């Protein structure tokens, strides 16, 4: 089997991407944030505290003839941005782009933190990291990809995120028309539950490539590119007037600037992030200070190849017995 679904930016900045997902019988379609940095499929629901729902579409398990309470199971998750959610668990039929999994754990939110409430465009998350990170207790549950893998034509999914435009998540096949050149594959460590890999270095604009190992995670659920402070300083030093602002919470730059590109290495290959992809717009409405899309990871504990980086590539998440990651230009 295969599946193919379009993923759409939630706003004009590409702050996140939503993909429609069918849950239950008859189908209830929710727009979920596919997140290769976590491993829970959770949704706003009829069980979510009413004051914490503000415009989201909810899953109502009582209206699904295939929903079953997973007795005794609870979940609770906290994300790197400080947001969180928790609740109980149903199993139900879940389909993405024509690919169907029966018996998928659908984690129903009883509580969500304010940032989820305040984002009316995201109805939940669909985790695509390794199932060892799944938070369901006392019986850990598998991701949608883990459940589908055996049925897929090939045990892979691909992320093709657009810049200011829709893109595609495919399951079970590699669309050879969706990228240019060849796909360069690189090793993955699953020891932390992430799609963790080592970039071979970077360049800023037309500058020379610096060969240096940068361990980080391919995370579709993180908006920006978080890299070591040395790398980030070298980037922003090429932008007149750019500075790190403690009050804003990262590097800002004059909105009048033209930003240089940023290149990262994948083995001997190179992925070029155009400068425009690094512009996240005014820090507050009407400001002439703009927020940068490359930020320091120094306070995180891990480097994160988020959407800013991944949207410059066609990315293969290869879930073979030994997982690997593939990157191609597009």
């Amino acid at each position: 089997s295969t599946g193919s679904a379009t993923t759409t930016p939630i706003d004009s900045l590409d702050d996140a991407y939503i993909t429609p997902v069918q849950i239950g019988t008859p189908a209830q379609t929710l727009n979920l944030d596919f997140d290769t940095g976590s491993s829970d499929l959770w949704v706003f629901s009829s069980e979510t505290t009413a004051s914490e729902v503000d415009g989201q579409t909810i899953y109502t398990p009582s209206k699904s003839t295939t929903a079953k309470l997973l007795s005794g199971a609870t979940w609770s998750i906290s994300y790197g941005d400080g947001s969180s959610s928790s609740g109980d668990v149903y199993t139900d039929t879940v389909s993405v782009g024509g690919l169907t999994v029966t018996g998928q754990a659908v984690e129903s939110a009883k509580k969500v933190s304010s940032s989820f409430t305040e984002d009316s465009t995201i109805d939940g998350l669909l985790g695509l990291a390794f199932s060892t990170l799944n938070t369901v207790s006392p019986t850990q549950q598998k991701t949608f990809f883990d459940n589908a893998k055996a049925s897929l034509d090939s045990p892979v999914f691909t992320a093709d995120l657009g810049y200011h435009a829709p893109g595609t998540y495919n399951f079970g096949f590699i669309d050879t028309t969706a990228y240019t050149g060849s796909i360069t594959y690189t090793a993955v460590s699953t020891k932390q539950g992430f799609w963790e890999w080592t970039s071979t270095g970077y360049a800023v604009g037309s500058g020379t490539f610096k060969s240096t190992s940068i361990d980080g995670i391919a995370d579709t659920g993180t908006t920006l590119l978080y890299l070591p402070a040395t790398v980030v300083s070298a980037y922003w030093a090429q932008v007149s007037g750019a500075k790190s602002s403690s009050s804003v919470g990262g590097y800002v730059f004059p909105c009048s600037a033209t930003l240089p590109s940023f290149t990262f290495g994948v083995g001997s290959a190179r992925i070029v992030i155009p400068g425009d992809y690094i512009d996240f717009g005014p820090i507050s409405t009407g400001s002439s200070s703009c927020f940068g899309g490359i930020q320091s990871s120094a306070g995180i504990g891990i480097n994160i190849f988020g959407d800013v980086a991944l949207k410059a590539a066609f990315v293969v998440f290869n879930g073979a017995t030994t997982p690997t990651l593939g990157f191609a230009s597009k």
